[PDB]
Order: structure tokens, then C-alpha cells, then sequence
């Protein structure tokens, strides 16, 4: 399928364990989607003061589309010294790996695979 239904957890940047994907833009969009495969990715919602708390190259969520069964469309955006790989929409947020944190709430997603 082009498109997967997914319910992200949603983090507190405080919470967050491990802080990124890895160290280029290549390994952290392979590894998002692997674990937003695997159900082990989470997202953090971007306010003041996230995003210098997480590790770049950063991925972000961001809006495909104007909602199947709830679920936003949305693609995956990396960005490493203030440059993106990617063009989207308004970020829900940066994704980073879940390792049983306990996350604040769920976004429904429909992630373009």
C-alpha cells in the first residue's frame, strides 16, 4: 500500500530516550520509516525549545494534504544545518524513536510509504 494508518505516541521532549534517528539525512528518513514500520516511532510536538533538546539531522512529520478516517496525511521531511530534504505541509511534528516511554496522547496519521 502507498498509504498506512498509523497512531503515533505522542512524547514529552523530557521523556525522550533516544534523541534522533543517526547521523545523516539518508540513515534517519531509512530508519523513521523502519521503525514507523515496526510501530517503535514516536513523535514530539515542535514548541520553543524542542527541537535544540533532540538530535539532528531531524525528521519531521508534515502535512501531505487538506483526513481519511481521521488520519492526516502526512510525509517524512529531514533537516540537517537548516536545510530540508523534502517539500510538505505544516509540521505535526519531529519523530524520534519510542522505547516504552509513556507518551500524553495519540496522532492519527496516514503516512505516504
Amino acid at each position: 500500500k502507498t498509504h498506512v494508518q498509523l497512531s503515533l505516541p505522542v512524547l514529552q521532549v523530557r521523556d525522550v530516550l533516544v534523541r534522533g534517528f543517526g547521523d545523516s539525512v539518508e540513515e534517519v528518513l531509512s530508519e523513521a520509516r523502519q521503525h514507523l514500520k515496526d510501530g517503535t516511532c514516536g513523535l514530539v510536538e515542535v514548541e520553543k525549545g524542542v527541537l535544540p533538546q533532540l538530535e539532528q539531522p531531524y525528521v519531521f512529520i508534515k502535512r501531505s494534504d487538506a483526513a481519511p478516517h481521521g488520519h492526516v496525511m502526512v510525509e517524512l521531511v529531514a533537516e540537517l544545518e537548516g536545510i530540508q530534504y523534502g517539500r510538505s505541509g505544516e509540521t505535526l511534528g519531529v519523530l524520534v524513536p519510542h522505547v516504552g516511554e509513556i507518551p500524553v496522547a495519540y496522532r492519527k496519521v496516514l503516512l505516504r510509504k
